[PDB]
């Protein structure tokens, strides 16, 4: 019975999570996501009646961003700067494996937002499996102090293959590290136990190498907000393994080599 802001709005970080990302960039993701609830909220568009509302928001955003080539709402059509782009680095295939394994959706879940059946649902997130085991095994740093925590994540990068170089607990531990060889991916905490980010002295030489930085906080809305500069790819703790390899498998394909 609660009205239509409140059935949406504690999705709409969430929401900003898969955006960023499925298209590699906070500002993108998140400028996608204002647009469809100023539409829903303006009444351009209607939630579905029957599904829940946060199935049915990503319906919508999948109406407006996501259905070039497909009565049915349809924003973005093949022809559009932004649906090319789209084409090649957010294949339905990459949709279909973030909409369960980084979102948590059921694979009928999925089919809804897709609008497909539940065999080409299945059919799409094995191919996007597939692709993401597929990529390079890498060198990664890990920037966290909670020993549990560190002891998990390095579990769970070595589970896909990748071959973890360093454990850094402060932020001097991490900038020892890459003084001794730069990493291909980071996975760093927000927050140490002194309060501050773990990337903060190795973020310029990073930055100089493109070298992708997943952050690792146990409250991940803070930074989903899309009203300041924020990370583009993000991984709760505890951790839910399935959306380890998808935050991972995203920042690769983003920024392989590094």
């Amino acid at each position: 019975e609660m009205h239509l802001l409140a059935r949406l709005a504690p999705h709409l970080p969430y929401i900003r999570r898969y955006a960023r990302a499925l298209t590699g960039d906070q500002a993108t993701g998140d400028h996608y996501v204002r647009v469809a609830l100023e539409a829903l909220a303006a009444g351009e568009l209607v939630l579905d009646a029957n599904l829940s509302p946060r199935v049915a928001l990503y319906r919508v955003f999948h109406a407006i961003w996501l259905s070039s080539g497909a009565g049915h709402d349809q924003g973005l059509h093949a022809g559009d700067d932004a649906a090319q782009r789209l084409m090649r680095i957010a294949p339905r295939s990459r949709q279909a494996f973030l909409l369960t394994a980084l979102e948590g959706f059921t694979p009928t879940e999925a089919a809804q937002i897709l609008d497909c059946d539940f065999g080409e649902v299945e059919r799409l997130i094995g191919d996007a499996q597939a692709e993401i085991d597929a990529e390079l095994a890498t060198e990664v740093l890990i920037i966290e102090d909670e020993p549990v925590i560190a002891a998990d994540i390095e579990a769970l990068v070595r589970e896909l293959g990748h071959d973890v170089t360093d454990i850094a607990a402060t932020r001097g531990e991490a900038l020892e590290a890459v003084t001794r060889r730069t990493p291909g991916l980071v996975l760093a905490d927000i927050q140490l136990a002194d309060g501050s980010s773990g990337i903060d002295a190795v973020k310029d030489i990073l930055g100089r190498m493109d070298v992708p930085v997943i952050f690792i906080t146990a409250f991940p809305e803070r930074l989903l907000t899309g009203e300041r500069p924020e990370p583009t790819f993000l991984i709760t703790k505890p951790f839910q393994p399935e959306t380890v390899k998808a935050a991972i498998g995203q920042a690769l394909f983003f920024h392989p080599r590094r």
